[PDB]
């Protein structure tokens, strides 16, 4: 049991260049539309306070310059969706997939494609924190690229990168152009609130360990969902509720280890410590794995 | 840091299934060849594999891309891996080498099933030659690979679970990695040791951070270091792994013995709750190459 991320071929397909001025980041490219962060029409002068309608305004379409490979897309429109440059070129992009645009619920895990210059660089697994960031990789130049599921050739695009907070974690929007949480597409040191554990996730990683054999953890007790819950809180684990408690159905169906059963080993290993014993070689509890992940990784 | 995978799609272009009766499994598809484990043409506690290929034609052989047939007008074995020709060149071929890889050195394994690709995920080859991946049923003959300047070097085709959960496989010219054998027999491999070269990657990766407590003044031999160094079930050095220690040893300025004496003194001291990126364990599946590449 690994951390596994979705084959990018689908994405990579549509990953492009798109420069104004100075900046250059990467574009997705779907039909006759590329999507990238509305800060690349920004200059120096405004990134302190940029009135990003006044700016958008002022460009014309040949200010941008739109590279597939060695191939420049001739640019016949532009708007913007909230952080969102919507550039239209005279091109449709013969390998886009089938695709929808979501926005991913904190907790929810997703695929990131790195890219630099409209180029793929690596591919990995990300969660969206409880506060709205994402512990990613990501250095100069990867704004633009974008995180994504993948279902029966349905690419569902999720996450497109904008900035890294002080802290090294990463921040970005929806397609829409909406960010994850409280941050702002402005050049400034910004916190995110408190991070908290995502809970149901670890209870899935725990149910993924004794799939693969491993058991030291589980405890002959039981705990109420509300006892539960009062000492997750202590330990900023988020709440779980009975919809996280049906989600996890099918892995105590696999196991016989009813949900609440778990909950207990959970609450010991809180309350204990790992005492330097590992669960699937981590020393840490693990926290971005999705049930779903579980389930269509172990089956 | 983060375990990152290449970006998988100059290899799923290229995975096809192979199947031998109702026997299915992947196989890779370069040009007009397609490579797959031999063991396809086994109905398995010890086949005679040049008796099983002799009863089989090229007409036994089902290859499909998705589920357009291929057809077969050549097949031959080389070691534990078959080659089947096949009439159409895959115009989905990138630039690309067979490589042998060396115990510490990571790759990506895309996970496939039925020729349709699962997943993506690095691995990092153990000093007892195993992998610790995530395959199932149906996963035999997915592919390991590292990507430099789009040229796929493909260094691993997946074979065997062993009784411990980890796996085990060939390169693409059919060589088993380890002492391992492709018989439905439960094997064991060599007990494990720690990846030296990764460790010390690790400790650079550190140090461009400002992570540095434990540099110290003192130097050793490499033969000074690896003696000491398997004592604590630790892999010895070899000159390579010095080398392309080199670049990392030039971006922070600390020499590659200097920093060998700092994890000599790790080694025999221990950590005493202090961190080093974070952890109290040392990391050791990320290569010299893994740490450049999230650093620049
Ligand atoms: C005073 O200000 C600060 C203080 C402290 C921390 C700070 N952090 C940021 C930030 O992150 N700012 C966004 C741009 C704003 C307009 C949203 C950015 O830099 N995004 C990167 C990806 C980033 C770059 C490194 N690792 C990544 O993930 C792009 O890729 C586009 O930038 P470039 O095209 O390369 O110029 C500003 C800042
Ligand atoms: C009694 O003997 C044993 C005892 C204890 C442990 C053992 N382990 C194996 C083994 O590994 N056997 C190979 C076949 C031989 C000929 C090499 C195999 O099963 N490979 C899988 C991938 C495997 C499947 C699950 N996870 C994987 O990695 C394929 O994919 C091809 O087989 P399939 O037709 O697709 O099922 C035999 C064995």
């Amino acid at each position: 049991f690994r951390k596994m991320a979705f084959p990018s071929g689908k994405v990579e397909g549509c990953m492009v260049q798109v420069t104004c001025g100075t900046t250059t980041l990467n574009g997705l490219w779907l039909d006759d539309v590329v999507y990238c962060p509305r800060h690349v029409i920004c200059t120096f002068e405004d990134m302190l306070n940029p009135n990003y309608e006044d700016l958008l305004i002022r460009k014309s379409n040949h200010n941008f310059l739109v590279q597939a490979g060695n191939v420049q897309l001739r640019v016949i429109g532009h708007s913007m969706q909230n952080c969102v440059l919507k550039l239209k070129v005279d091109t449709a992009n013969p390998k886009t997939p089938k695709y929808k645009f979501v926005r991913i619920q904190p907790g929810q895990t997703f695929s990131v494609l790195a890219c630099y210059n409209g180029s793929p660089s690596g591919v990995y697994q990300c969660a969206m924190r409880p506060n709205f960031t994402i512990k990613g990789s990501f250095l100069n130049g990867s704004c633009g690229s974008v995180g994504f599921n993948i279902d029966y050739d349905c690419v569902s695009f999720c996450y497109m990168h904008h900035m890294e907070l002080p802290t090294g974690v990463h921040a970005g929007t929806d397609l829409e152009g909406n960010f994850y949480g409280p941050f702002v597409d402005r050049q400034t040191a910004q916190a995110a609130g408190t991070d908290t554990t995502i809970t149901v996730n670890v209870l899935a990683w725990l149910y993924a360990a004794v799939i693969n054999g491993d058991r030291w953890f589980l405890n002959r007790f039981t705990t109420t969902l509300n006892d539960f819950n009062l000492v997750a809180m202590k330990y900023n684990y988020e709440p779980l509720t009975q919809d996280h408690v049906d989600i996890l159905g099918p892995l105590s169906a696999q196991t016989g280890i009813a949900v609440l059963d778990m909950c207990a080993s959970l609450k010991e290993l809180l309350q204990n410590g790992m005492n330097g014993r590992t669960i699937l070689g981590s020393a840490l509890l693990e926290d971005e794995f999705t049930p779903f992940d579980v389930v269509r990784q172990c089956s």
